[PDB]
């Protein structure tokens, strides 16, 4: 009886195994755009993905992860609200059963169809497992997805999904360029928060981009053909793999833009 997204094991149950679910800096949150304060001390974000080396794509039973070689400083995030250098380890998505839900963060209570998370760890802690034990250990870049025009840079991901339909399947996934998943603008909101899945550790500086990317209905429909179950098990479509907004508590969301 492991955690997942269903009504007997989903987000309202997670606190029993992970009591930090009811902590002081949980994610995601609703971004109230009129209350977020412009902070002129915030720096532009530096996203350096020119040397990113993807290796593999994995269906972990919750989502799919596109994994990178993080054994050297290649793909790094810096600037913005961050002190120091954060190395890209993986990306994944959260999405819905229908286009009206799927994102984890919300904007003035608006839910997007999906949300991309690019996960990076702070190199000053040496490895990812040490980073997640620190309040400034991770930086996750969050990008909203809306349904309209296709995202050409997403199509390589979409086309490999048939080969990782079920939990525990992986596939080689080299030379994928995550620059093709970024919007034009790097304007962002930022706040201190947590992982949005168990173990829910309070280790993340969230950077949520204001500009969504557009993906096609066909692209998101292929996300929704994945399975939460393993091969040879009854089919449970991989949809609605998002945690709802959590209480903001004693936090301020800052905006990089006027
Ligand atoms: N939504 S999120 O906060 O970016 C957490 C994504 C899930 C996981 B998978 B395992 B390790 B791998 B890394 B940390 B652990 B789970 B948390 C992030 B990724
Ligand atoms: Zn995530």
């Amino acid at each position: 009886h492991h955690w997942g997204y269903g009504k007997h094991n989903g987000p309202e149950h997670w606190h029993k195994d992970f009591p930090i679910a009811k902590g002081e800096r949980q994610s995601p949150v609703d971004i109230d755009t009129h209350t977020a304060k412009y902070d002129p001390s915030l720096k532009p974000l530096s996203v350096s993905y020119d040397q990113a080396t993807s290796l593999r794509i994995l269906n972990n039973g919750h989502a799919f992860n596109v994994e990178f070689d993080d054994s050297q400083d290649k793909a790094v995030l810096k600037g913005g609200p961050l002190d120091g250098t954060y190395r890209l380890i993986q990306f994944h998505f959260h999405w819905g059963s229908l286009d009206g839900q799927g994102s984890e963060h919300t904007v003035d209570k608006k839910k997007y169809a999906a949300e991309l998370h690019l996960v990076h760890w702070n190199t000053k802690y040496g490895d990812f497992g040490k980073a997640v034990q620190q309040p400034d250990g991770l930086a996750v870049l969050g990008i909203f997805l809306k349904v309209g025009s296709a995202k050409p840079g997403l199509q390589k991901v979409v086309d490999v999904l048939d080969s990782i339909k079920t939990k525990g399947k992986s596939a080689d996934f080299t030379n994928f360029d995550p620059r093709g998943l970024l919007p034009e603008s790097l304007d962002y909101w930022t706040y201190p928060g947590s992982l949005t899945t168990p173990p829910l550790l309070e280790c993340v500086t969230w950077i949520v981009l204001k500009e969504p990317i557009s993906v096609s209905s066909e692209q998101v429909l292929k996300f929704r053909k994945l399975n939460f179950n393993g091969e040879g098990e009854p089919e449970e479509l991989m949809v609605d793999n998002w945690r709802p907004a959590q209480p903001l508590k004693n936090r301020q969301i800052k905006a990089s833009f006027k």
